[PDB]
């Protein structure tokens, strides 16, 4: 596989590993997107610590209202997160 | 770094080094989409062998219409095919 087939593998693999803990298995509650957050994007968003901020990034990402985050819901993150760090490795 | 940050940072790579052939440094025009999927996505996406494939698959990922994939369509590009997948491998 291609880097580029490698790296979209590995979003669906984040994205089940998490989503699959508690509840519908194909969509992250809170606590499993906070978990995502800091265990898996240690290095590029500061760490969650604060009930506010969990609630914060769950409303941000939830925007079909059902108060959690879904596959596409996810894929927007990753697309924000992408574009953020293109913008600035780019000098974009 | 996770695979999750890795994923993210091949994303960014693929489309530098397909983006910068040509032209506008950070856009892809037909032929660096062209070549990008025939050499990058190679396992999920069909060869592309004919002109009009090339014109619609330009036209169907241009959604601001200035003849090129920029980044934000390039990560909207990368979204369809990681949701399809996505489905495919859950079953969704
Ligand atoms: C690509 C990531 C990155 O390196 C960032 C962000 O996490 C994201 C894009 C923007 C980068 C920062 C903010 O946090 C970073 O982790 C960090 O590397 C960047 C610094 C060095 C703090 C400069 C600001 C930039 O927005
Ligand atoms: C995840 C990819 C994949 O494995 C697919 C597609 O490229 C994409 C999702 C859908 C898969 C197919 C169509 O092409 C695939 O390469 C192939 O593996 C799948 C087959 C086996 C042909 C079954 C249909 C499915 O849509
Ligand atoms: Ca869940
Ligand atoms: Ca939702
Ligand atoms: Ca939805
Ligand atoms: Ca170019
Ligand atoms: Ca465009
Ligand atoms: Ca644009």
């Amino acid at each position: 596989m291609s880097e580029l087939e490698k790296a979209v593998v590995a979003l669906i693999d984040v994205f089940h590993q998490y989503s699959g803990r508690e509840g519908d298995k194909h969509k992250l509650k809170k606590s499993e997107l906070k978990e995502l957050i800091n265990n898996e994007l240690s290095h590029f968003l500061e760490e969650i610590k604060e009930q506010e901020v969990v609630d914060k990034v769950m409303e941000t990402l939830d925007s079909d209202g059902d108060g959690e985050c879904d596959f596409q819901e996810f894929m927007a993150f990753v697309a924000m997160i992408t574009t953020a760090c293109h913008e600035f490795f780019e000098h974009e």
